[PDB]
């Protein structure tokens, strides 16, 4: 589990969006497992306007954050696992480590902010939805 909050926005895995989350959508892609909410909060978060291709992220399946080096968004094939399917999901970022399904929601951070969200796992891999793109969480 786990959310981006910058502004009025909440930045959740689309797959890990509760009734709220969808009653108060501002914008959803099912192609890249992200959606995000309006909130009343003003979050204090700031996403990274960048392309840093290493940052940190933390693993919940480990209670501990990892240094990684990760590739540029793309679209990616997702092997199959125990509990989840295989897909097609484009945005994502691939790097060597640690993920369980109960990781996703985890953040990536660089030097300048936010860069995603832990979103894919398995076979020694973690992928992460990247949100710099999103110029609009900034306004
Ligand atoms: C994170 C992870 C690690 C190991 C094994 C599997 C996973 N995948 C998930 O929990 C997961 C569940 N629902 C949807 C998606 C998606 N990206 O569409 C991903
Ligand atoms: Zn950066």
């Amino acid at each position: 589990s786990g959310a981006i909050y910058v502004g009025n926005y909440r930045v959740v895995n689309r797959h890990l969006a509760t009734h709220n989350d969808w009653a108060n959508l501002v914008w959803e892609d099912s192609s890249r497992d992200l959606l995000v909410s309006s909130t009343t909060a003003q979050g204090c978060d700031t996403i990274a306007r960048c392309d840093c291709q290493t940052g940190v992220y933390y693993c919940s399946s480990r209670r501990k954050h990892y240094p990684v080096s990760f590739s540029k968004p793309s679209l990616i094939f997702v092997e199959a696992s125990e509990y989840y399917p295989a897909r097609y999901q484009s945005h994502l970022m691939l790097a060597v480590g640690h993920s369980e399904p109960g990781d996703c929601g985890g953040i990536l951070r660089c030097q300048h902010g936010v860069v995603g969200i832990v979103s894919t796992g398995g076979n020694g891999l973690v992928g992460f939805a990247d949100v710099r793109d999103l110029l609009w969480l900034d306004e």
